[PDB]
């Protein structure tokens, strides 16, 4: 336990982005998550993230755990070594920024290989 606790203290939130990326793909891709947000009543909030004119509407960790499901969120928590609530809070901060970044044309290739879609977007800013 000692080395486990010391490691977690020293690491902080390092590697959160790799974890989220891997988790998105393990859950079946960004499109699965989009559909869950939509079926879970967060379609209007999601529409503000997709828009290329509007500011992202805030969402709570609880709202995301509700829409995405406890198992899905716990899957990310497990990858990070943290509890489900900490994982939902991480997603509440980062997921809107991720979805916004993936939709410069107002919709979200992101679904087939996320890292590849991300690399194209990064390179677009360098082009
Ligand atoms: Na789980």
């Amino acid at each position: 336990l000692f080395d486990e606790v010391v490691g977690a203290f020293l690491k902080g939130d390092a590697g959160k982005y790799q974890a989220i990326l891997s988790w998105v793909e393990e859950q079946g891709g960004i499109q699965v998550l989009l559909e869950k947000l939509q079926s879970g009543g967060l379609g209007a909030i999601l529409s503000t993230w997709l828009s290329n004119q509007q500011r992202n509407q805030s969402v709570s960790g609880e709202q995301l755990e509700s829409a995405l499901g406890t198992n899905a969120v716990s899957d990310l928590g497990q990858k990070l070594g943290v509890d489900t609530s900490t994982a939902s809070s991480l997603l509440a901060e980062q997921l809107p920024k991720i979805i916004d970044a993936l939709s410069p044309q107002g919709e979200v290739q992101a679904n087939n290989d996320l890292l590849s879609a991300g690399m194209e977007l990064l390179k677009g800013k360098l082009f």
